[PDB]
């Protein structure tokens, strides 16, 4: 599967990567619409994340889930990189999150029914996300949410999403990922993270202390249900499972709990 630039018509920019654009794009042949990730190389070679890139393609390629991004390829030139993705047209969690400022407790629950699921899926194959933030998160033409980024291994930058184990520089696993879940469920009701701060040392501080609070208006089903992933100690972190048969999810979303 040798793809080279000339196989796409490219349209529209989809945004902007550290490392590279994303492109809207079209395969000639088929008509098979997508999208093109642009990577310069030097700034992978500079950066030395080359390899982290590799081994991540190569976790990726191997997942097969309606709540996974897809990598259909990819291919190079002297200058760049490409990656070959699926095509996901109702933009980032992030971009919603700007224009709706928060979300019902009906939408939450069942994007993170549909993050769970992606997630037991991933953990089924010993792969582990590292952190998860919105702007990783993808929604495809009928608004499920998809996980666009390769950050996984089988084994910054904000430290919004990181969890205390990775940033205090401990040994970290699978429940890092619950960690995320807990995040992302507090900033889906609030609007904002629960350990958001003016700076990297603040929040630092916060997270390491596990330091947050509620707003009035979220209820107590959230409220248990982001304490119970909001744990310092990884092992007291519910699994998977337990975050799919919660009474505030099953209550709640739209979505059931593929486990299986
Ligand atoms: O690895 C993920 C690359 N990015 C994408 N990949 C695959 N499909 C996509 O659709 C988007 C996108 C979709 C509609 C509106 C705007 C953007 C984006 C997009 C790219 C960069 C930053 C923000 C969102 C995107």
């Amino acid at each position: 599967r040798q793809w080279a630039l000339e196989d796409f018509e490219i349209g529209r920019p989809l945004g902007k990567g550290k490392f590279g654009n994303v492109y809207l794009a079209r395969e000639k042949q088929s008509k098979f619409i997508l999208a093109l990730k642009v990577l310069f190389k030097a700034q992978l070679e500079k950066a030395g994340v080359e390899h982290q890139l590799r081994r991540e393609v190569e976790i990726q390629s191997h997942l097969r889930h309606p709540n996974i991004l897809r990598l259909y390829g990819y291919f190079h030139d002297a200058t760049r990189v490409y990656l070959i993705l699926e095509y996901a047209p109702l933009g980032t969690v992030y971009r919603e999150l700007q224009k709706l400022s928060k979300f019902d407790e009906q939408r939450t629950a069942t994007y993170i029914t549909e993050l769970a699921n992606a997630l037991s899926y991933c953990h089924s194959k010993r792969v582990i996300h590292r952190d998860i933030k919105p702007e990783n998160l993808l929604l495809g033409s009928a608004g499920e949410l998809k996980i666009a980024d390769f950050g996984w291994s089988v084994h910054c930058g904000t430290l919004d999403y990181l969890p205390p184990e990775m940033i205090e520089g401990r040994m970290h696993d699978e429940k890092v990922d619950l960690w995320s879940l807990g995040v992302l469920c507090y900033e889906f009701l609030v609007g904002k993270p629960p350990f958001e701060a003016n700076t990297y040392q603040e929040t630092y501080k916060r997270i390491s202390r596990v330091e947050f609070t509620f707003p009035d208006f979220v209820t107590e089903g959230a409220r248990d249900l982001i304490s119970r992933l909001l744990k310092h100690n990884p092992s007291q972190r519910p699994m998977l499972r337990e975050v799919l048969e919660h009474p505030w999810i099953t209550a709640n979303s739209s979505k059931p709990s593929n486990c299986q």
